[PDB]
């Protein structure tokens, strides 16, 4: 304790520059009455060695008031593969937020950020492919290729194989990407093999009447990796030609990191779509327990997700940057990735075509995947035209064209104006004037 | 929603009866000023369909904060390979995305019921304490208490000093395990440490004349590296390979880590360590699930053992985890002969507290992973672990500890090492023991 796991004269800058320590930031409160630096010596020790050769997890800073504890964890602490040489997220959480999360002399404790040094960062998988792979299928520039418009298949469950394939076919006449909702698997009333053979078919017909390549994200989530692998393999070989048009969804939260690592290493040539199925209590309203969505997501790039459900509503734009850039500033630490492929944000929502440009402007790009509600798709003409206006709104954004001038020569974007006339004045006044009328 | 997803005229006996509906029970409170029933009907819609097959709320109590929902077994995914159930599904459908909601504040799963048809498609344990009992050369029916410890400290001991600390302990105790993180650190690699721990096993087993057990951590991210440690660790114990428990940190690596171990090494004790959990499991969390549901879920998955607690969490948990017919906070489960999951009690249980604990619990059929039951004895830790055995054998036999404590020194001395518990649990001890 105290003199053992507390070294408050440590410059965080030295530590970063040393490159031998992982640093963590938490917002923990010592139970009723307990010393502030004493508890943090204790939370450090339980995290560290129990009962000093740089095996000790030092407390380089505390901010009694703000309830801010920063701890430096030597990189040698962290387990590594016997096989690979490779680091693991399982170790990382075990040390960092393992049953230090269960103590009895700490009200609550939540990790807010973490720094990973080069020696350590580099032993991790990182993403194998991203949006970039999606773009190249879609015949877009692999660098800054833009917006990929998607839905989820509402209802979430209860559609037989054909109804389901037909919902897919239908949607792909406007849109680019469909993704199996969260529990869609191998229910008795709509078997995986029957559905995925049918859905395979719907791609062919959609592609052929459209002339555009279409995208599908199939969950292969399962308890057993060989089952996860079983699916990966039956899906990719049933899409055959269109094997590279399939993304593999794995509910990484609710099935653990071994599930995420199974697809990542098994199928490294396909987009690994990480569902954030239901963080809740951990990544929350400020569940004073576990970690935040910033950290959950930052952790996934290191793990190897290609894309991950990220945000709708300091922000999920901060998360976005940390995930996609080579240098990103988090709430407490600035991180470099020394050329580690980015993980594509998958925004959920449904802006609409007139609000779409707004989104892209604050973010600074449109290199996301949008899994829009059947709401973002609402239009007076429909979801085929709803989805087309979304596409149309990216091109005018991209190209620099005033939307309204572009709308004039673009039907569905034009008909959108009128589809949400309430938002048009607000955002863009005189639209009718320019013609809508 | 509402009307579609609710049907409060459904009797719970009836849904049990058909045994074609998974029933879950929650403590949820809708947000700001949303109807109780409505919110629940929406939550039923969020888990299930949304647009039986449809998930139907069959019992509400707004005053108590209770939503009880009936999910048809049809909704629950299964393997294309096996034809078998999966926990990930049980979790995505009844816990998930559904977790997150607006109009929904908190909802915690407090208990669940798995029909007959559906409970039978899960893996369930493969081995349990009777495997440990059979190696320690005990009865596989009421074989009793297994004395263990976490080797301390957590990390830092090099291959050799680790091996030698292990050997020390194994001269007085039975089970030794690896800590939340010990593995393949640079300063104490796994191959070097497992190789040398294998020897310390053979040595102490030779000196002592007793079979001893080790619990080796094989947790990892990649299932093929979990298997690799698994295989390395048993290849190196050679002959003593039925003595190795395989410890998987199932909360932190997930369902897939648990099931890689359970299915690839079915003949070894799958020790399920729940480091973490405290977040979602918190008794101060109003989200996720309770410890009862955590561990009820584990039997199904197939852990052979699970860290259970010390202190209707555990008393109820213990019976749920080991009986073939246990009663939970809301539902009565029947497990149709699915093997048990041994509690693994941890904490500071000296030899004085042992007796009562076995009297409340009713058996001594658990593994104890001692620290200050052991390392706390005035005469050292070997002496400490010998004091626990002795307290156990006392209880077992019907000998009354002060009695058993006269013929046995380690036990005479427990009382001397924790006088607070002595004073308090055995009055007259000073006197009776004499000295």
């Amino acid at each position: 304790q105290s003199s053992r796991y507390v070294n408050l004269a440590l410059k965080e800058e030295d530590l970063i520059a040393g490159g031998e320590h992982v640093l963590c930031a938490y917002i923990m409160k010592p139970k009723a009455g307990y010393g502030y630096v004493a508890t943090a010596a204790h939370f450090a020790a339980e995290s560290s060695t129990g009962t000093t050769r740089g095996v000790d997890a030092l407390v380089y800073e505390v901010d009694e008031a703000r309830e801010l504890t920063k701890i430096a964890y030597p990189v040698a602490l962290f387990d590594r593969n016997i096989t690979d040489g490779k680091a693991m997220i399982a170790s990382f959480l075990t040390l960092t937020m393992g049953n230090n999360q269960g103590m009895g002399d700490v009200e609550y404790a939540k990790m807010h950020d973490f720094y990973v040094p080069e020696a350590y960062r580099a032993l991790f998988d990182g993403p194998s492919v991203n949006i970039s792979a999606l773009w190249k299928v879609l015949g877009r520039p692999e660098v800054d290729g833009g917006l990929v418009v998607g839905t989820i298949i509402k209802p979430k469950l209860g559609l037989r194989p054909k109804p389901f394939a037909e919902a897919c076919h239908a949607f792909w006449l406007g849109g680019d990407f469909i993704k199996n909702d969260e529990p869609q698997g191998n229910q008795p009333f709509a078997p995986l093999r029957d559905t995925i053979a049918l859905v395979a078919d719907a791609m062919r017909r959609a592609q052929d009447e459209t002339g555009e390549a279409k995208l599908f994200s199939a969950n292969i989530t399962a308890d057993d990796p060989f089952e996860i692998i079983a699916r990966g393999e039956y899906v990719l070989e049933t899409f055959g030609e269109n094997a590279s048009h399939v993304a593999l969804l794995v509910d990484g939260y609710v099935a653990g990191a071994a599930a995420i690592t199974t697809a990542r290493r098994r199928f490294p040539d396909n987009f690994l779509h990480y569902h954030r199925a239901g963080h809740g209590a951990v990544t929350s309203p400020q569940s004073k327990r576990g970690y935040t969505a910033f950290v959950h997501c930052k952790m996934a790039r290191l793990q190897g997700a290609s894309g991950i459900h990220t945000g709708t509503m300091s922000s999920d734009r901060a998360i976005a940057y940390m995930l996609t850039q080579d240098e990103a500033q988090g709430p407490f630490y600035r991180q470099s990735w020394g050329g580690m492929k980015a993980c594509t944000p998958i925004i959920s929502g449904g802006m609409n075509a007139l609000r779409m440009p707004g989104f892209f402007e604050n973010l600074g790009n449109a290199n996301v995947i949008l899994t829009a509600g059947g709401g973002a798709f609402g239009h007076i003409d429909g979801p085929v035209a709803g989805a087309r206006s979304l596409r149309q709104a990216w091109q005018a954004w991209r190209d620099g064209v005033p939307v309204l001038d572009y709308a004039r020569e673009h039907k569905e974007l034009a008909r959108a104006f009128e589809s949400f006339p309430g938002d048009a004045d607000q955002i863009y006044p005189g639209w009718r004037k320019a013609l809508g009328v």
